[PDB]
């Protein structure tokens, strides 16, 4: 009755995407299910020979779990987030492995499902973790403590324990949700890599007047930001470049167009539009006319030479998890 009811190919992703994971609430302990679920029906589809069925199923399966996560309430986002993305995180490893026992349409086949499976994974975790940030950021009002100069006369020590223990909230469930050790330590990574768009925009949006003075109080701010992340990951800093390219700016002492150009020809990290963004934003507690003139001819240049948009504004983009998913 095994094939015949593998055959049904409605029946049995109907269970599973109506009856099994749209009704999978969380907030509920041990003994990765759905990827047990999953992966069980999508190893008898491929031994039984099939690959299209298993196909099929495995698409409804993720465009199920997908609209789930994207449909998450905004204080389920973390949990909810983390256990999906958890589960579907195992799907190319699985595809990996179920080859290691295979004929030759079939390794295919499974090739295919390990690259596949992948790319809808980077989709739902990219969109996932821009969405937990937003929501994250504001909670923890990253702002006020980093960027924002009415409030460095204060510890900032409230703000910073909170962002402490949100930090540690966050590991906590990503521990309790069996992340995998390398991608742990990418979600802190792209965590970073959202906080230098949100930190730069702001810099350049929402703060008024810039100084080299500010400069060094963001500076240290960010110090004890990344002070968390240190003891964790690998070197953290290089996620937050633009951002920390940004105050370091507001320190250098530059007097001529001389040592601007040692300084900022063929350097990348910032474009001209950005390092003018910077400068324009100056005011003692400035700038020569003549390097806000060389860089006004720059972007003029710029926009003469190349077709696309010089952005000043960053967006959050982040890596595939193709090597991180270990």
């Amino acid at each position: 009755d095994l094939l015949e009811l593998l055959m049904d190919l409605n029946c049995y992703t109907l269970e599973v995407t109506e009856g099994y994971l749209k009704k999978v609430n969380v907030t509920e302990v041990n003994g990765l299910g759905p990827i047990h679920v999953i992966t069980t029906v999508v190893s008898s589809l491929v031994r039984n020979g099939l690959l299209i069925q298993s196909s099929k199923f495995i698409s409804k399966v993720l465009l199920t779990v997908e609209s789930i996560v994207m449909s998450l309430p905004k204080d389920e986002t973390m949990l909810g987030g983390i256990f999906w993305l958890s589960n579907l995180s195992r799907l190319p490893a699985f595809a990996a492995n179920q080859k290691t026992l295979y004929d030759k349409l079939t390794l295919i086949y499974l090739n295919d499902l390990e690259n596949e499976t992948l790319k809808v994974f980077d989709k739902i975790y990219s969109t996932w973790l821009v969405k937990f940030m937003k929501h994250a950021s504001a909670h923890i009002e990253i702002f006020d403590m980093v960027l924002n100069e009415k409030l460095f006369k204060n510890s900032g020590d409230e703000k910073f324990a909170k962002l402490f223990t949100f930090l540690n909230e966050f590991d906590a469930v990503l521990c309790k949700f069996q992340v995998v050790d390398s991608m742990h330590t990418k979600i802190f990574n792209d965590t970073l890599k959202y906080l230098n768009v949100m930190l730069f925009n702001d810099l350049i949006t929402k703060c008024p007047a810039l100084n080299w003075k500010y400069g060094y109080e963001v500076d240290r701010n960010i110090e004890r930001l990344v002070s968390w992340f240190e003891p964790r990951i690998e070197d953290v800093r290089p996620n937050l470049i633009q951002i920390i390219q940004a105050v370091k700016i507001l320190q250098l002492k530059i007097s001529n167009l001389n040592e601007f150009k040692l300084l900022f020809d063929f350097w990348y990290a910032l474009n001209p539009a950005q390092i003018q963004a910077i400068l324009l934003k100056y005011k003692p507690a400035g700038v020569p006319n003549e390097i806000l003139n060389y860089l006004a001819n720059v972007i003029k240049r710029e926009n003469l030479s190349l077709p696309g948009k010089m952005e000043i504004m960053l967006s959050a983009q982040f890596d595939s998890a193709k090597n991180h998913l270990r």
